[PDB]
């Protein structure tokens, strides 16, 4: 299919003989599902995200539908706070970020999609993540008025100052919309800018 990301990138997927629900995460290095047993001899992990690490269970050479496409790598069980489908098995599945709806580049997902963008009038590098809702930005001045907020993912929550109508150009092209800043350990450009630059996800 080809999916826009005005909503979350949420599809069916079966795993063990189970019909769940997950979010296709091209932010996720791995495939993390929500507690449920899985038949093999899995070994303890630690990952990552946001707001800190949990401990998971890792199970290798799992089978995964992913809305009808076949996958089989590894899994990775635990509390998560949403089911989510990562690189590991989006590049089975031949899945691609697109902008402009295929005219613009293609981005592979075999390794991390880091991308150059300017905000505030400063360069960085940032990770284009359809598995965030919200764009998230290392502590950085932008000059003006902001609210609040926390936002969470995984290990937990972050607070973070949120700031309006802040331009931001993603591989040249233009968006400009809500910024969240905070420590966060990536970048983050998430689906209120994706859908700016006509971003999909296609296989
Ligand atoms: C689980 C919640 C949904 C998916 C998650 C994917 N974000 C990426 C961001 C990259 C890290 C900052 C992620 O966590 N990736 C992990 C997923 C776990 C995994 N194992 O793949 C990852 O790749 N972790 C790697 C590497 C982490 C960074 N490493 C590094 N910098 N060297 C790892 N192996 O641990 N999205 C989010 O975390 C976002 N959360 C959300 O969009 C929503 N929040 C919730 C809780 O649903 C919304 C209501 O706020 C954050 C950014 C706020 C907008």
């Amino acid at each position: 299919p080809q999916i826009t990301l005005w909503k979350r990138p949420l599809v069916t997927i079966r795993i063990g003989g189970q019909l769940k629900e997950a979010l296709l995460d091209t932010g996720a290095d791995d495939t993390v599902i929500e507690e449920l047993n899985l038949p093999g001899c899995w070994k303890p992990k630690l990952i990552g995200g946001i707001g800190g690490f949990i401990k998971v269970r890792q199970y290798d050479q799992i089978p995964v539908e992913i809305a009808g496409h076949k996958a089989i790598g590894t899994v990775l069980v635990g509390p998560t706070p949403v089911n989510i489908i990562g690189r590991n098995l989006l590049t089975q599945i031949g899945a691609t970020l697109n902008f402009c709806g295929g005219g613009g580049p293609q981005i592979t997902l075999w390794k991390r999609p880091l991308v150059t963008i300017r905000i505030g009038g400063q360069l960085k590098e940032a990770l284009l993540d359809t598995g965030a809702d919200d764009t998230v930005i290392e502590e950085l001045n932008l000059p003006g008025c902001w609210k609040p907020k926390l936002i969470g993912g995984x290990g937990g929550f972050i607070k973070v100052r949120q700031y309006d109508q802040i331009p931001v150009e993603i591989a040249g092209h233009k968006a400009i919309g809500t910024v969240l800043v905070g420590p966060t350990p990536v970048n983050i450009i998430g689906r209120n800018l994706l859908t700016q630059i006509g971003a999909t996800l296609n296989f």
